[PDB]
């Protein structure tokens, strides 16, 4: 099998643990809230492909971790989280590209943008400005629910078909 180092990055609160709790869990926990970062793994087939997925879910650039830089080096593609009801979230999405460019030396890192809790009414950036980000950056755009499971797959396997057509 082929194994894929995937990160998730984003602001406090945006919902990089719920996503990648909703994708790894084999629910035989019943509630899981992780309280700091931590590495997972995910066996999935993926267009006829068997995959490990290895995915780190950091803290947000507030908090401090010490294996930040490594995590960067090491990590293959990046889900950049901001929520859909946070601007601040969405504007910090600058500052997570930034740290990735600056760490990897690249201008080419596989990347999608997510536009998380996608569940939620009061929204406060809309799909077409994110759809517009992530095309200055010439990456996929998927807006996703935790809560709901809408788009979270599509998210991890868009990047893991990034990673694979770089
Ligand atoms: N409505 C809604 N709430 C969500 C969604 N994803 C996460 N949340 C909620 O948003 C809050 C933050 O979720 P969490 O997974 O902790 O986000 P985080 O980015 O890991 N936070 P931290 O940076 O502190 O680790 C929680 O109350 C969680 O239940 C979603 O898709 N929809
Ligand atoms: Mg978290």
């Amino acid at each position: 099998m082929t194994e894929y180092k995937l990160v998730v990055v984003g602001a406090g609160g945006v919902g990089k643990s719920a996503l990648t709790i909703q994708l790894i869990q084999n629910h035989f926990v019943d509630e899981y809230d992780p309280s700091i970062e931590d590495s997972y793994r995910k066996q999935v087939v993926i267009d006829g492909e068997t995959c490990l997925l290895d995915i780190l879910d950091t803290a947000g650039q507030e908090e401090y971790s010490a294996m930040r830089d490594q995590y960067m080096r090491t990590g293959e593609g990046f889900l950049c989280v901001f929520a859909i009801n946070n601007t601040k979230s969405f504007e910090d999405i600058h500052q997570y590209r930034e740290q990735i460019k600056r760490v990897k030396d690249s201008d080419d890192v596989p990347m999608v943008l997510v536009g998380n809790k996608c569940d939620l009414a009061a929204r406060t950036v809309e799909s077409r400005q994110a759809q517009d980000l992530a095309r200055s950056y010439g990456i996929p755009y998927i807006e996703t629910s935790a809560k709901t499971r809408q788009g979270v797959e599509d998210a991890f396997y868009t990047l893991v078909r990034e990673i694979r057509q770089h």
